[PDB]
């Protein structure tokens, strides 16, 4: 059996008109290599806007805005190498609209593709944020 978890960083506390760079990746992934990797963000679009997302080098980053508050990406290697665990694969830009406490940023429907081209879906993650002043 291929089980994993997604990773997610991001301070934890970011000022109105700075850009949270939510950053997400895969914690755990046993029995499997990801070489693709498929993720949601979830934001609270009254707290949060979306910029962009951009990779963290070696790695193809595409995203889709599906409504605010909801953005899908699409993670693979550019280099023939597996995804590498425990770092940041993928940023999602957000710029800071309006203060509030306890901002869910959670990824939902997680999935990695394998070196014989399998789909296996992870599981997701969530984590709070502030934004200040």
């Amino acid at each position: 059996e291929v089980t994993g978890s997604v990773s997610l960083e991001a301070l934890e506390e970011v000022q109105v008109g700075e850009n949270l760079e939510v950053g997400v990746g895969i914690d755990e992934l046993v029995n499997a290599e990801a070489f693709a990797y498929d993720f949601t963000l979830n934001y609270d679009e009254n707290a949060f806007e979306y910029v962009e997302a951009i990779s963290d080098d070696g790695v193809f980053v595409n995203a889709k805005k599906i409504e605010d508050g909801k953005v899908r990406v699409l993670v693979s290697s550019l280099t023939g190498e597996p995804l590498p665990a425990k770092e940041v694969l993928a940023k999602v830009v957000l710029r800071a609209e309006a203060k509030a406490e306890g901002s869910n940023l959670s990824v939902t429907n997680s999935s990695v593709g394998d070196g014989e081209g399998l789909v296996h879906e992870i599981a997701g993650t969530e984590k709070t944020v502030n934004i200040i002043e």
